């Protein structure tokens, strides 16, 4: 209802999307109400952890129109992890529909252009069915349900800390690069000990030899050289693709003029770079003030303010998302 | 009803243990017959794999006792679980206990003496109440369910092999010592590949590097060295702790007489040993005739039959099992 003191909490919506596949095949699929999902005791959902997600939002204009940010890709991914997990994927068309009609329905839980706000969808993928052992499943379930939100961990474009750990939030040959629920099971304890020091949340290493940067656990991490013409990602089979990087590294190419490179960076090396940021959904590019690694607290730019690269990539990938700016054909759909 | 016909399948038995945890406490936990959970679209344990769960057996005796297997060691084991996700944790009152009421009330799903046959118990925790967001959940379940079983991948003790793999289904400080959902999800893949060119399950190697063994899919890895005289374990920060194996390694050094070590071992070095094969619960030391490491492919014993020594620890775990031999000081309950 208000807007102001909106986070990135929970909240119920009137209606989200549901939709079942048992011998062989999805549903029609159809929105309900009910809010509590139902399965066997048995679930591999629950015992083996076989699940995957997503997360996409949605925005208002200051036309009226209401904008879609790269649902192809989320769609694309899911596929992925859908793999992974030996689990049914789903079409482009079964997903985004799935996110219109939870949209459409839930319309009125927009936040209105102005307040930073948005619609946020989670549409998730579980396998169900009576079951103990460690097989796939007999049955599945893709619900979609969303929430208002606004900021994640941040606020109006202010900076934030950051703190490594010792744990490991994916293996080097794991699901690392799968949005399924496993890696965060593992985030949660190194996480948790993170936010007691008041930091951000934690950056992972390498799994092996925890000498570069991987990503949050929560977002994809990007930093800019000193001499500010390039801008940086790492690149590793371990980190999940995320939509917001590929975009940001897009953009970054042909609209603000940067050189671009995904490649490695050592926590050994963190002066090389002017200012440094984590991005994502939810994350929309959030800058990052320091970065402690034991005896070191390392800030790029300041810890108050934002870097000026920061900046130009936030006014651009966020106006796109709200209709501010033009945005790139293909991306963006209108509902 | 028949025993002699029975597998690792899920049979519906007739009660379950249902316990929650609100504000910072555990309810009473009563029975029932419900084996449909009931979650929050939101729920951690759909999105998060925070979900951990034991696995153990009760069995009947010759002279009409019903024997449960060091529940104790499982209930501490799960709390280590719990710990790791930052789940609360079930002491071993309420856990030993849990099990017992489940035993009990469905005592007719218990197999017969002479069947080899048992009852499987299947106790886990999931995090559930709305959520979004990556953090603990607010509130937490506790469930107990039993099923009958025969053996597992095997039946007797003839044989089976196994395959290395490029994958990896725990990172090196991720969560592979704990039984947590995450877990499995990954040993999903690799799993439905070995068993598809005709493996009994595929044997992970090594998160950073693959040069020596961690366990298998579901059991832990164990071997007897050339000479027959000496019992080897993998020891490493990234394996569960097997019940089992840790049994075996006690008796292997008193009631059978051989050395013990618990150290690494190379898939290079392999023929430096008489036999192996792979413990734990459902599947009970599971012989290994060879393992298919690269293009070669070796075989310690046979394809066709136990080593010795592989058969004496079996007879002499199973014997405890069933009391026709002697358990050990709080090895096990009498329901
Ligand atoms: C662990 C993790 N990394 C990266 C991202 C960023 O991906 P996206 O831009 O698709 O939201 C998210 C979300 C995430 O949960
Ligand atoms: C990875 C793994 N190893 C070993 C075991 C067997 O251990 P236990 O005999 O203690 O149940 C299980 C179950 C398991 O999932
Ligand atoms: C959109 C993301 C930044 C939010 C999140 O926690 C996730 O995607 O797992
Ligand atoms: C106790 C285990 C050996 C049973 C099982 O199949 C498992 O844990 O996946």
């Amino acid at each position: 209802i208000d807007w102001s003191t909106l986070g990135f909490s929970y909240i119920r919506t009137d209606l989200r999307y549901l939709a079942h596949w048992k011998d062989g095949e999805w549903d029609a699929g159809t929105l309900t109400e009910d809010n509590q999902i139902h399965l066997a005791e048995g679930s591999t959902a629950l015992h083996y952890g076989q699940q995957c997600f997503e997360g996409l939002k949605a925005y208002r204009c200051a036309d009226g129109s209401i904008n879609l940010f790269r649902p192809d890709q989320n769609a694309a991914r899911m596929r992925m992890s859908c793999r992974r997990l030996l689990m049914p994927e789903l079409s482009d068309e079964q997903f985004i529909d799935a996110c219109l009609q939870v949209v459409r329905a839930n319309e009125h839980f927009l936040p209105p252009y102005g307040t930073g706000g948005s619609l946020y969808l989670r549409p998730f993928v579980i396998g169900v069915g009576d079951n103990i052992g460690v097989r796939t499943a007999p049955e599945f379930i893709f619900s979609v349900f969303c929430v208002p939100v606004g900021p994640y961990f941040k606020g109006g474009l202010t900076p934030t800390n950051f703190i490594t750990s010792d744990y490991d939030r994916a293996a080097p040959h794991g699901t690392g690069a799968a949005k399924v629920g496993g890696n965060y099971a593992a985030s949660l304890l190194p996480g948790y000990e993170a936010k007691k020091r008041d930091f951000a949340d934690v950056i992972y290493l390498d799994p092996a030899t925890h000498t570069t940067i991987e990503e949050a656990g929560a977002a994809n991490f990007f930093a800019i050289t000193q001499d500010g013409q390039k801008f940086v990602t790492p690149q590793s089979p371990s980190i999940l693709p995320s939509i917001t990087k590929y975009s940001l590294l897009w953009l970054a190419e042909h609209r603000l003029g940067l050189e671009v490179e995904e490649g490695d960076i050592r926590i050994d090396e963190l002066g090389k770079f002017s200012e440094a940021g984590a991005c994502g959904t939810a994350a929309v590019i959030t800058p990052i003030g320091g970065i402690q690694h034991g005896d070191d607290f390392h800030v790029f730019y300041s810890e108050s303010e934002p870097g000026p690269v920061t900046r130009r990539l936030y006014d651009e990938l966020v106006g796109i998302q709200y209709g501010d700016k033009e945005a790139p054909e293909g991306w963006i759909v209108k509902v």
